[PDB]
């Protein structure tokens, strides 16, 4: 809509209060005009259509219990905006600040969030495996790397180059988290998978076996299921990214870490200058190394890291 910029307050789905950007004009619209064309959040209703209807609130107040998904799918979708823009110098998930949608609401205890090849959608979850999806940074960057990702290398959505698909949102998604620096972690989706119990995830970066993810080669799933594999095979990908920042012997090979900030440089140009639709694992190496000898230099540490955490997972 057309209409004047203003900031709102409201409490996100874990409590936590936070100013939005928003839009008036008659209600005051979820519609943050300062980042590129905007970032707009949708009420999907509990119905499947998409997107829904533009958020529209009476009084810029957004502490209602049905608000909350809308407050943090917009906050968190302007924080990765800022993620992008600082740290990468790229305006939105196409590089040329094309707005960013998001419809919350979707379906009834939908326990899964989706970038559907426009927008991003997020269930409400069923209250036992999930709360609002949009209640986990992670979460929320995860899928706006998607976006990015079919901008970029286009990474094909099964087998190997769905793995690196999957392993780019994780990486990016965790890389936002430790961005905004609220309860930082390697884990995926921790702040809204299972209320119920305290310390668990969907995935874990540092140790993908806790939840039955491979974290080496040898171990990859090569069945049919969820597309062959892309968030099981993941974690050969995670771990090697986890290990090339923070170091560690893994299978007794030995890596020194180089740091989330080197990490994130490397996987964004590996992501946006060498990956192609059909890269596998190896090739994901290759532009790893050719990535990081680009930066800092064939001799650098960070070239020897990098070769370091993909023997270390297996992939030559
Ligand atoms: N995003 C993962 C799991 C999230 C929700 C599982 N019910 C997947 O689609 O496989
Ligand atoms: C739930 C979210 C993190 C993603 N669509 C899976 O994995
Ligand atoms: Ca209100
Ligand atoms: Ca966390
Ligand atoms: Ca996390
Ligand atoms: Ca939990
Ligand atoms: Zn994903």
């Amino acid at each position: 809509i057309t209409g004047t910029s203003t900031v709102g307050v409201g409490r996100g789905v874990l409590g936590d209060q936070k100013n939005i950007n928003t839009t008036y004009s008659t209600y005051y619209y979820l519609q943050d005009n300062t980042r590129g064309n905007g970032i707009f959040t949708y009420d999907a209703k509990y119905r499947t259509t998409l997107p829904g209807s533009l958020w529209a609130d009476a009084d810029n107040q957004f502490f209602a219990s049905y608000d909350a998904p809308a407050v943090d799918a917009h906050y968190y979708a302007g924080v990765t905006y800022d993620y992008y823009k600082n740290v990468h110098n790229r305006l939105s998930y196409d590089g040329n600040n094309a707005a960013i949608r998001s419809s919350v609401h979707y379906s009834q205890g939908y326990n899964n969030a989706f970038w559907n090849g426009s927008q991003m959608v997020y269930g409400d979850g069923d209250g036992q495996t999930f709360i609002p999806l949009s209640g986990g940074i992670d979460v929320v960057a995860h899928e706006l790397t998607h976006a990015v990702t079919d901008y970029t290398a286009g990474l094909i959505y099964q087998n190997e180059s769905g793995a690196i698909n999957e392993a780019i949102s994780d990486i990016f998604g965790t890389l936002v988290e430790f961005y905004a620096n609220k309860n930082p972690d390697w884990e995926i989706g921790e702040d809204v998978y299972t209320p119920g119990i305290s310390g668990d995830s969907l995935r874990s970066m540092s140790d993908p076996a806790k939840y039955g993810d491979p974290d080496h080669y040898s171990k990859r799933y090569t069945g049919t299921q969820d597309n062959g594999g892309v968030h099981i095979n993941s974690g050969i990908i995670n771990k090697a990214a986890y290990l090339i920042s923070q170091g560690g012997t893994h299978y007794g090979v030995s890596v020194v870490g180089i740091g989330r900030d080197k990490l994130g440089k490397i996987f964004y140009r590996a992501l946006t200058q060498y990956l192609t639709p059909t890269s596998n694992f190896s090739q994901l190496r290759a532009a790893a190394v050719q990535s990081a000898t680009d930066l800092y230099g064939s001799t650098s540490q960070e070239v020897a890291s990098v070769k370091q955490a993909f023997d270390a997972v297996g992939v030559k």
